[PDB]
């Protein structure tokens, strides 16, 4: 049974009624002779017809595009020592969650596979009440101030004129920011890497960004950062492939999760914390109430706290996905909150913005916003109101109710409480830190710890980018903040503009590298489980469809989801080449009977002229795995000018050999040698 | 019952969010113990953004009103005259809410304006759920739809300044009155004691319009309903509705409440009117026409079965405050007309809660929802509280097995417009010449009120239409009046100084009908829960003997008895200051208290004359008083006056007070008209 | 001519249109033959009924019964001594204003008559921005925390089964909180004094209650509490009068104020202020941070600012 299973509505069986559970009709009109005038005394049309006018609420005001599920989050300890939050205090409790994933900058149609910030939102529906982690798969954040999040959202969304672009970036305003706004820069190298474009929601980290306090029952605290750390290990796509599969399949991610849980593949992250000292906010040699800058993983090391793992999806999108409203100010005793001025404006807009998009006061009692525990408090009315109060005296202090609902604090009922070392001291000012003022040095620790074919494709994105900035003054001010973050990034990214590079200054600049945020560097998958493989036949030669089967039967012994793709269906054929596209598999197959769709004269009606052979050297221009099983290769690999001896190519006569080879170069994910290099 | 599951209990426990978090909620978060406020301080901003957003937009019209729970049970099998299942068993049983409201005030005027009232009932059917959206006045102003805007703009408030409230006495109603002749009917009720109901319980409910009851064959007739008051019809008088309005204004809705808590739950025989489609023109008038009764010399009611409300709410708020009645709420076995009011109202009464509720899952509040399976494919929209686990939500479908099925007059038990149902002729807005006698029934109804009853009749338009500033609006409406009665336009005239048009004779005739005048309904069947006022003193132990030994004789009987004396003690309920002969429906002096009602009495515990005042109030209001055990004097009431009890004994004094409380009204104390 | 002369609209002549212009009737729907059934494709019915159907508002959490009215503040003299407020800087300068005087428990329909503290809203409509002082007839409030405004409120208003009894602290849950929360003497005692029953808006003053800055523009600050002092006087109703009032004219306190303006008789307040350095925070016996405390005039005189006076009812009550 779903954890929502009380607010569930079966339509398997029965008559139509309205609302009110009157037996109708609802597929003609009533009507004036039978080619007369629609009647007002319609209601079966009336009420149909309303409920479909007003379907629509708002889309959120960013993470407008997103999915989720259902799970559970089991402690792996009792957290006692350092946080009294009740969801942390035993090896192996047990706590419901929902989670979703999403972009930040297109509305709620816009492709999966846009390059942006993605949000993982994660709601533990503890039994001292729901916590919620609002995180990014990104640790840090452009802004270092929430007064200025309309601003940075204004200039990446679509210029309000004509509404043009969706989902991006690139374009004036958004770089006009960035170079105007020095603290983006280290968000922004993490959009332009990998973790811009990431091959899943599996395939990516949550972050909490900002810190936090663990609180004991005793009153001390300890600084934390949240790290949610995905147990599927990390991939990207590439943006010549996200771009394709915008289009293609711009449900992509969505798919990509949906499948996993109903493969019995729930996606698995361990949640994990820093823990550091009061006494360390100002040590590292940044502000811990910075949310621009990271703690180095060699300063300060992970500790798991329990399993996250996503494995039901929802039974109604609109009613539990689209409704899901999530708050920072979802704390729980155990927990509190930092002196960061991003996260304190935060607290705010998550209560106010609900008002909005479900239209009235009472949307924590949504089926997918109600906690698992007791709610006693005297709020009451308001549009939309569900419950029946009994308590006819809702104020405090009260005799007439005994004195109900009691306060709770650190003393009694296990309230909520301040971390009590907490103090402010000096001026009420509207001052920014000095502390907070290094925007380049991180940006560098960063992009210092990619790898070179990574520190490509990171230049190779902001060129993208930057060459389709029209104004001369913006192309110019992003030279000048990128130059402070790397000369050689400046340099590079100029040659593709027509502009020089500003002169080095070396400032800022350093040589030191942190481990863990490197995509290319953090080594093969742990599991091929889920991932993708087209195998290409032809109806034209039955031992081709038998080459398939066989290759098929092997592959999904190991997990892997196949696709057999010929040029019509039939038993055994998954897809035809029409629907087929490389962006669709993360490794490609073809067999050697049907090397003939992969000459230069083939010709169908039933697909697009080449498309056999495109779907092949797309997947090998892109990085993927691919081969020919059977033994003869030469006639494919040549029309694909794809080199035998090439690293990730595989050629083998012998299906178990040809898998075995084809599952490391899976697990390898990216051949990064098919890639040109400044 | 969807309430009984979403009922919350706070009796127990520490306060929590509305996530389940244990909180506090009495001192605000700050930077030091004189510091500012922070703005991470969530517990401050959930709860006062809950307060900052409880009030929704109060109903359109109908603003004032009163509700509580029930059950409806039929009298019999009604299948020879109708297809609807809450009708198809002796003894059925179906729950009701029923809500009791004025029209023209805001939520927070006072019940005993002089208005319309509302009194629309929910049936939660086995069919689904019903509602009869009424009033206590059979008839309605206009005769479309579309002029509602204009009737409700006049009555309510003049919109530059907003005065005045609650009330039709101001120029932009009269106005509208004499330049809307369809007006006059229900105008001649509501300028009746029918006007300024007793309480909801003694009123009774109108579906004004005429209805269908269908077959299963599929046959018709057409229906009106009644719903006949158990306890009796009584009215106020005018003077005491001013003063109750500001000494009581939630006087209604109290009646109602203590009734139901003392078991004493008010009752109706729920009845209709039933004749053949072939009648819809044959009474004289057009029984599409809502300005208009079939008088029961025509046609008799038949009792269907019995209305009992018996709960009050545990949550105003949420069951009260938003429920949301509909005539489009038909179940099967019911059918529309061609009214061109009840044929516009179905669109109003749809769309007006989205503008209450924000938003368009209204249906699903607890009140709403009905008592058996929802099966359709309505979907989404702000405040979704269902998870619909179809998610094939098209008709006609194959990927979930083609439900649900579509109902209809074969099968399903689907709600099916009478198949005998025509229209013909040209799409027009033009008006029915059969609509076009706005006169002869408000004189049928003026003729059979009685005489005290016509004066005070002329009296309420005689108060009303004196504040009318503008003399043209005045004169257009004695032009009005005198087509129903030339009679009632000259005693109309002589309080304004107008003189009454010549006699208009037109419309004139001498004929009347059963069952619409109130002082002519004879006395009350039942006295329990009427209020008997004994005005005592602490002053003589006497007094408060004499109080306590009334009080059980009367109590025994279901009378609320309020002892009133200077000040409380056992035995005393209300102080001279906090009380009013709008309080009582009978005032009882023990003579013991005989020195209070000198003119020389004085105290710094009450206003000087309070004690004779009451007595002097409730004698002119025509309300059963009088002394058990000099008094009758000094409030100059003559001892032989009907109504006027006078005995040394208790049990004599009462046995003849109760016949008094019957009566009810003494109305031979009221000046008529030479 | 109105200070919102720009969206006025005339209907003193011309023909009935939709809200798109369209020339169109309202008063017989249309239907399938005289005696017929009303047609769905009447939109003349929908446009009028949908705007009817969706006229109402949420009526305001406090203060939901009041009326008001718009007028002009004049400054007796240039302030820059004492703060760098724009409207305050000339002697005669002049700023539109709008004010709105309220009961506070008492839903949109109930008396002015009922015994209430009671709201003075004042808007200035400066050339430096709008600048609202939220007040009301009695200095103090009830309550030291913002948190516990729901309790106050709830405790005031009906209780929430019956809904009664309607704009009255005279019942349990009121008095209840009264004596659980000793803050709230002082508004009682106000509220039980001739102050709960004011004659008329124009026989009550105004008070900020709370402390305020004025801040010069050198940036040094002192401390202030606001004092609308009427011109007409303070006169009360009795109490008995007040029960009566309510039900023979719901609407007295709005009368009253309409008419003084439409005889020319618009009522006038002295703007003031006391006026006591940040030292003093502590100085009187009492924190100036409590907002149930008064500043005894003894211990710091009124200053006058300048006048307000009303003088133009509006045309539309609801807009
Ligand atoms: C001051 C405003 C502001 C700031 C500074 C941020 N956000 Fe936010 N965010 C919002 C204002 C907001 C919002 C307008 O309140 C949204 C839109 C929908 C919602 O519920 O909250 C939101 C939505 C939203 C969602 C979507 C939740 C869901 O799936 O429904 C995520 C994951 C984040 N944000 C994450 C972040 C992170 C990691 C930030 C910086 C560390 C951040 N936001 C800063
Ligand atoms: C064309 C519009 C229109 C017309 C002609 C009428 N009404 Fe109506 N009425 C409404 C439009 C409306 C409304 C605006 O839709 C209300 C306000 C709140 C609601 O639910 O519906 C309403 C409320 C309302 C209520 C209050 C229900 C409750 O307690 O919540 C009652 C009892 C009635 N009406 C009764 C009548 C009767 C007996 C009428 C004539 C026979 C009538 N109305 C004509
Ligand atoms: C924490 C909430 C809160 C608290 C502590 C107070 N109020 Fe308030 N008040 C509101 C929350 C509120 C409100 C809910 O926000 C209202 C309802 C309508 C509106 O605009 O604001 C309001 C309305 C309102 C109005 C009506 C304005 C009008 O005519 O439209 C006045 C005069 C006051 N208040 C005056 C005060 C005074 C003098 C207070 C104490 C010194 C006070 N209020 C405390
Ligand atoms: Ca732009
Ligand atoms: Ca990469
Ligand atoms: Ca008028
Ligand atoms: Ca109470
Ligand atoms: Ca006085």
């Amino acid at each position: 049974q779903s954890p929502l299973a009380a607010y569930e509505v079966d339509d398997s069986t029965g008559y139509l009624t309205s609302d009110v559970g009157g037996p109708i009709q609802d597929q003609t009109s009533l009507k004036a002779g039978i080619r007369g005038p629609t009647l007002l005394e319609d209601f079966m049309f009336r009420q149909k017809i309303q409920h479909f006018d007003h379907e629509r609420v708002p889309e959120r005001a960013v993470h407008a595009r997103g999915a989720g599920a259902h799970g559970t989050f089991t402690s792996y300890a009792d957290w006692s020592n350092i946080t009294a939050a009740s969801f942390l205090n035993a090896t192996g409790k047990q706590t419901p969650v929902f989670v979703r994933f999403s972009t930040v900058a297109g509305s709620r149609g816009s492709a999966d596979t846009a390059r942006d910030v993605h949000g993982f939102a994660t709601r533990f529906y503890t039994d001292e009440g729901n916590f919620d982690i609002v995180g990014n798969n990104i640790p840090v954040f452009f802004i270092q101030d929430a007064i200025q999040f309309p601003d940075l959202i204004h200039s990446v969304k679509p210029r309000p004129d004509n509404e043009i672009p969706q989902a991006a970036a690139a374009h004036d305003s958004a770089w006009d920011f960035f170079s105007q706004q020095p603290s983006t820069m280290h968000t922004l190298f993490w959009a332009m890497s990998g973790h811009g474009i990431p091959r899943s929601y599996r395939h990516m980290d949550g972050f909490g960004v900002h810190t936090f306090r663990f609180v004991k029952d005793d009153g001390s605290s300890k600084l934390i950062k949240w790290h949610f750390k995905s147990r599927q290990g990390k991939a990207s796509l590439v943006w010549e492939e996200a771009q394709v599969l915008s289009g293609k399949n711009a449900d992509f991610h969505r798919q990509d999760l949906w499948d996993a849980i109903e493969s019995g593949n729930g996606p698995e992250w361990d949640v994990c914390v820093q823990i550091v000292d009061e006494s360390q906010a100002q040590a590292f040699g940044f502000d811990l109430l910075d949310p621009t800058k990271i703690i180095p993983e060699e300063y300060a090391p992970l500790t798991k706290l329990g399993l996250l793992k996503l494995d039901r999806n929802p039974t109604n999108y609109f009613a539990e996905t689209e409704q899901v409203m999530f708050q920072p100010g979802h704390i729980v005793r155990g927990i509190d909150f930092t002196e960061d001025p991003l996260l304190q404006g935060r607290l705010f807009s998550y209560l106010d913005t609900q008002l909005n998009r479900n239209g009235g006061p009472n949307f924590e009692q949504l089926p997918i916003n109600m906690p698992r525990v007791p709610i006693h408090n005297n709020n009451r009315d308001g549009a939309g109101q569900m419950f029946i109060h009994r308590n006819k005296y809702p104020y405090t202090p009260n005799t007439l109710n005994s004195g109900y609902p009691r306060q709770a604090n650190q003393n009694a009922g296990r309230g909520f409480f301040t971390a009590p070392g907490r103090t402010a001291s000096g001026a009420l000012v509207r001052e920014v830190s000095p502390t907070f003022n290094d925007h380049w040095s991180q940006p560098r620790l960063f992009f210092n710890s990619l790898t070179p074919v990574e520190q490509q494709f990171l230049v190779n994105a902001m060129r993208f980018e930057i060459s389709l900035v029209k104004s001369e003054e913006v192309k110019k001010n992003v030279l000048t903040q990128l130059n402070r973050v790397s000369h050689d990034v400046a340099v590079r990214v100029a040659a593709a503009i027509g502009l020089g590079a500003p002169d080095a200054d070396d400032t800022y600049y350093h040589n030191n590298k942190t481990a863990g945020v490197s995509i290319v560097g953090s080594g093969p998958l742990p599991t091929i489980k889920t991932l993708r493989v087209g195998i290409l036949a032809t109806t034209s030669e039955s031992s081709a469809l038998d080459q398939a089967a066989q290759l098929r039967t092997r592959l999904e012994k190991d997990g892997l989801v196949v696709t057999v793709v010929a040029e019509t269906l039939r038993e055994g054929v998954d897809q035809t080449y029409s629907t087929a596209d490389a962006t669709g598999f993360d490794g490609v197959v073809v067999v050697d009977g049907a090397a003939a769709l992969f000459a230069s004269t083939a010709s169908s009606p039933l697909f697009p002229t080449g498309r056999p052979l495109q779907i092949f050297v797309d997947a090998y221009r892109w990085g993927k795995p691919v081969g020919v099983c059977g033994g003869k290769s030469s006639e494919v690999l040549d029309a694909a000018d794809v080199p035998e001896d090439g690293d990730g190519v595989y050629s083998e006569e012998s299906v178990d050999m040809f898998v075995e080879e084809f599952e490391k170069g899976l697990a390898t994910f990216r051949f990064t040698d098919r890639f040109a290099l400044d």
